[PDB]
């Protein structure tokens, strides 16, 4: 057993929840209270080691929040997430960033750029600008549609493997 604290950010609406929910009990919820913030605990195997993933799925984007600053003291890494069809979520990323950054003191934050929402055709961010934004941070960018649970896994099991290579450096 070796456990991931991992922490889902990203503007209100993206699907945070949606994804975090698809992930652990396998289904989409079209209408999940914006407000609720838990966590979510499951065990998977991931590269041969059978992981214990802590999720907090966040609700509130306050940056003066102490709540927002102790999971970003404790998360040890962190899903960015913007949805495809909404550009004010893609420019909200680099905040983001910036705030755990800041709370980490620290240059080596595991995470991982999610472009949610990938099932719906009038997309607003260009796939190739958000490659270039993760190539800028260093870190992997993944598409995914919480509707369809395309790459809901990868999107996760990414961060997990973010964070080992993390541990040896
Ligand atoms: O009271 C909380 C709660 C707790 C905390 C932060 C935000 C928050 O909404 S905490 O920093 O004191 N606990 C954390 S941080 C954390 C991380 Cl970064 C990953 C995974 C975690 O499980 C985790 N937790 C504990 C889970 C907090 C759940 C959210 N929450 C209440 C707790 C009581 N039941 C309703 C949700
Ligand atoms: N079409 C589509 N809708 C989604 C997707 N993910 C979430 N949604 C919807 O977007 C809305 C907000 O999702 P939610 O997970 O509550 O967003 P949160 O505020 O980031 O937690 C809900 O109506 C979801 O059903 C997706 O991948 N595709
Ligand atoms: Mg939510």
């Amino acid at each position: 057993m070796t456990e991931y604290k991992l922490v889902v950010v990203g503007a209100g609406g993206v699907g945070k929840s949606a994804l975090t929910i698809q992930l652990i009990q396998n289904h989409f919820v079209d209408e999940y209270d914006p407000t609720i913030e838990d966590s979510y605990r499951k065990q998977v195997v991931i590269d041969g080691e059978t992981c214990l993933l802590d999720i907090l799925d966040t609700a509130g984007q306050e940056e003066y929040s102490a709540m927002r600053d102790q999971y970003m003291r404790t998360g040890e890494g962190f899903l960015c997430v913007f949805a495809i069809n909404n550009t004010k979520s893609f420019e909200d990323i680099h905040h983001y960033r910036e705030q755990i950054k800041r709370v980490k003191d620290s240059e080596d934050v595991p995470m991982v750029l999610v472009g949610n929402k990938s099932d719906l055709p009038s997309r607003t961010v260009d796939t190739k600008q958000a490659q270039d934004l993760a190539r800028s941070y260093g870190i992997p960018f993944i598409e995914t549609s919480a509707k369809t649970r395309q790459r809901v896994e990868d999107a996760f099991y990414t961060l997990v493997r973010e964070i080992r290579q993390y541990r040896l450096k």
